[PDB]
């Protein structure tokens, strides 16, 4: 038993490493959205940027819980990261789409880890999880949302203009 | 009575406590515009930006006025802000063609203030709402005209294309 | 249904625009208290400074919420503005005694939406409210305490002296 | 009673007493500890820094709850502080072990703070203790714990060269 | 026995292991009197920061013996530090007097220190309680019977009023 | 098939997709060993940094690999992150010497991929491995190997001062 460790429940624990799994797979998601707005076929340049930079904001996610993991005492343990469910995301209004439902599932998974430390009346835990992921969530889904809107509005998917200028003046 | 009262007549006093009941409605109008364009499902960010500026615009109106009763010695009553009449305001253009009413509305009431500030012969009064309002209405009359105009030019309302390229180029 | 909508219930919605309104309605309270001490027979310069920018202050709070709304998607819906209790606040202890009392009625009704929250299982609105108002209650509170100690231990409101030293010393 | 107390129970005023006494108590074995290895027969001076300042945090500690008192209407009532309970302290890990159960004490009065305050529905103070101090204790925790392995694999207390070099490379 | 140790009474280390802990109940007294003045219903921002002050410097004074006492080769023994006599101070004119009373208190210990210390002819010991303690009491008991005295002479306690000028005027 | 494929052989592009796998395990491996030294048993911060700081380089070297699939043509499948071989790597040495191994693997199937490349007469793809990746490799093995050296002349993994050391003279 770890000598930091303190009212940290063996459930919350693997709770949090199956979070670290998720966030890793959530990088992995926007990884591969990334480069396929870098296609010859595809080619929005803005699209691919800003994916990518959400791919690395998961990382951080991810990094920030193995921390936490060991400041409390736990022990992570990893999984394979699963290959993302799509290899083509049809258009940038499809990615989005995909990108909004993948943020709202891991929100979920957020909300039943601090439901967890709630029961077992963790208050550090329940800090952490607030602080530094539940309202990233909210705002990361409310753009999403917002993206969603636009490009449906400006005729996606069927108008490639508008994915092209959505690229520009949004994502630009 | 005042000792700073001079040439103020009763009627003024209560036209101008009038008044600063709708310069605060017309502030409350687009503080729910800009909102509305704020929701996931419009995101029109530039919309929701020149309505919130409007709004504050429309507070200071209502503090100058304030500070003009006490400076000329009459005593503020305040009412009731009314809510706005629309909670859905359906689009950009529609906002605009709100916005553009309002503003006549709120014209019709400062000609009528000034004229009764003439009819009681107080060339102070007429002088502050020339300087502070009828040209500051005037060209808000004529900005929005001038929005109204190029929305319906670019194809709006049924072109969301159209309010999302107003949104980045004459509002962003 | 909005599609950014995830764990917010409808009660918690109705309560966030209740509340949206209360912050306005302190707003205006604030707004008439300043332009109290602006009239001439009043004549407390930083009186009035200090609640002009507690009424901005109130307009803030309101724009969060409004935030917040939209954030969680729910819909903002606004009702009537109610004209503050008072017209003549009489003494500067007197409009602080007032503030004071707003003040807490207003904490009273976020530590219900927080109760509302806890009882929705609601973290991040929960966090929301701890973070961006609980804790500003409790130090407008405790300001405005102090103030109204300092207005009574200094004689007011009997002593217009000690009013008008306090406007200096504390409010200037 | 207090014009400023809302919502705050009378236990929990009391506990924050009990706490108050414990972070000076913190300060008062940090102090200890780093004079000790001030002494002429220890003489490593950077763990006599390192002390030093965690006992000037724990000064900073108690008088944060000190205005959190005030703060919410509650009255401070101070103790005696306990004098530490080792006046020879044998060896920088021995120190630190120490420092790791004291913060491990601290943390677990806090953690039955927290617990009144969620029971009492103190959401403020709640936040309070989650913001200012459960998150310090787990970093205080996991660097006291960090300390203590680096000089156990070094090859203290045996060690004197192991002591004599953390001091320079971990804690100078 | 301390290799260090040289011309040092084994009662001047016992007097310098006493003034340790006054000194540290000096520091407890003046914490206790800054927060009294931090209260709702006292409110006196500045004479609470003037006692802070004064805390951490009779801290400061406490940290200096310790230093001593090891320079001198002999052995801190720490007491438990005994809570202040008041938990009310009633008045900025009551605190001062206290204060005035408690420095002349330390002063004594001080002048009794430095009798032993000239009995056991220990000139390091004698320059080292004139240089830093004798003249800093002499300035410290001038400046509180400076306030008293103005205070006084202000028309306080009775006088609110007075306590909130000295307040501004002298401690701000 | 791709307007801008030629010279690209579906082999070539196959055996790319299977190096982004290959060096996204490797930024997983790192990740791994990185916050293994993070544990508050383990202890050793610049150990935990240098594996980050490799584990971050591993992820840019898969992200150009897609990026040449894009430039060349190609399309990008991914794969599962396959979890790494260990989870507790037990010593400085250890996780030395299996990030040697790792980067031996690595080498070798560039190397692989090389000589298909060479085969398929694929000269951009020849130049793109020697020029992004193979002195990359060598320079990684040579300083793994090299602190591998260094650890174990120092006593390494039994000598826990050694890896204490080797922390701060080499990797701080
Ligand atoms: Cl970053
Ligand atoms: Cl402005
Ligand atoms: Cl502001
Ligand atoms: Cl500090
Ligand atoms: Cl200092
Ligand atoms: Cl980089
Ligand atoms: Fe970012
Ligand atoms: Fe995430
Ligand atoms: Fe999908
Ligand atoms: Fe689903
Ligand atoms: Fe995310
Ligand atoms: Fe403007
Ligand atoms: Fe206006
Ligand atoms: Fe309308
Ligand atoms: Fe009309
Ligand atoms: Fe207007
Ligand atoms: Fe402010
Ligand atoms: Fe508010
Ligand atoms: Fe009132
Ligand atoms: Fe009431
Ligand atoms: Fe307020
Ligand atoms: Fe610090
Ligand atoms: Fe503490
Ligand atoms: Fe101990
Ligand atoms: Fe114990
Ligand atoms: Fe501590
Ligand atoms: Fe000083
Ligand atoms: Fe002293
Ligand atoms: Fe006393
Ligand atoms: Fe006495
Ligand atoms: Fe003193
Ligand atoms: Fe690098
Ligand atoms: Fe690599
Ligand atoms: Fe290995
Ligand atoms: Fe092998
Ligand atoms: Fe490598
Ligand atoms: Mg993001
Ligand atoms: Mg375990
Ligand atoms: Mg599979
Ligand atoms: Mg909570
Ligand atoms: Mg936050
Ligand atoms: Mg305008
Ligand atoms: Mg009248
Ligand atoms: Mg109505
Ligand atoms: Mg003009
Ligand atoms: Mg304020
Ligand atoms: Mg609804
Ligand atoms: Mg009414
Ligand atoms: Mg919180
Ligand atoms: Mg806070
Ligand atoms: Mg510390
Ligand atoms: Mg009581
Ligand atoms: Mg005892
Ligand atoms: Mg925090
Ligand atoms: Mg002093
Ligand atoms: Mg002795
Ligand atoms: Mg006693
Ligand atoms: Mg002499
Ligand atoms: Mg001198
Ligand atoms: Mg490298
Ligand atoms: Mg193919
Ligand atoms: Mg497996
Ligand atoms: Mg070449
Ligand atoms: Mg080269």
């Amino acid at each position: 038993t770890s000598q930091v460790r303190q009212n940290y429940h063996q459930d919350s624990e693997a709770a949090i490493n199956r979070q670290i799994n998720l966030e890793l797979y959530a990088s992995y998601v926007y990884l591969s959205m990334s480069y396929y707005f870098d296609r010859d076929d595809v080619a929005l340049k803005n699209f691919a940027k800003y994916f990518l930079h959400q791919s690395h904001e998961e990382r951080e996610h991810a990094e920030k819980l193995m921390k936490l993991q060991n400041q409390r005492g736990g022990r992570i343990f990893l999984q394979d990261i699963q290959k993302p469910d799509c290899d083509d995301w049809e258009s940038g209004l499809n990615a989005m789409e995909c990108a909004l439902h993948l943020e709202k599932n891991v929100n979920q998974s957020l909300l039943e880890l601090h439901k967890l430390a709630t029961d077992k009346n963790d208050p550090h835990l329940c800090d952490f999880i607030e602080t530094h992921y539940l309202n990233e969530q909210v705002k990361a889904i409310k753009e999403l949302g917002d993206h969603v809107t636009n490009l449906r509005k400006m005729g996606a998917p069927e108008s490639g203009l508008a994915e092209y200028l959505f690229d520009k003046h949004t994502l630009g």
